[PDB]
């Protein structure tokens, strides 16, 4: 249920949803550009929107742990989607040379 980053991208080709599970700040300062953001916190209070809802959901955080420790929160979330998480987070995805979009001051 861990995945790549390019084989995340092959998935996000596809219409999978990718989600970014951190909060707005750091959203704001580096984002990959196809992310959508909905922080953990909001999630675990009001559940997923029907608008990032899809046969397929990415997962991500900073660098895999928030995503990796609450695995089981994660699943029943997404329920009952094909849901993965991004191996090493946006961290692993800027290490595989995958665009991101940062803050210009």
């Amino acid at each position: 249920t861990t995945i790549s980053p390019h084989d995340a991208q092959e998935l996000i080709a596809r219409g999978a949803k990718l989600i970014d599970i951190r909060d707005a700040d750091e959203y704001l300062r580096e984002h990959i550009p196809e992310a959508d953001l909905a922080p953990l916190s909001v999630l675990e209070q009001s559940g997923l929107p029907a608008k990032l809802r899809h046969e397929q959901i990415i997962f991500h955080c900073q660098a895999g742990k928030r995503t990796s420790n609450n695995a089981d929160k994660l699943a029943a979330i997404a329920a009952p989607a094909e849901i993965f998480l991004l191996e090493d987070g946006i961290d692993g995805w800027k290490k595989a040379g995958l665009p991101v979009a940062v803050n210009k001051s």
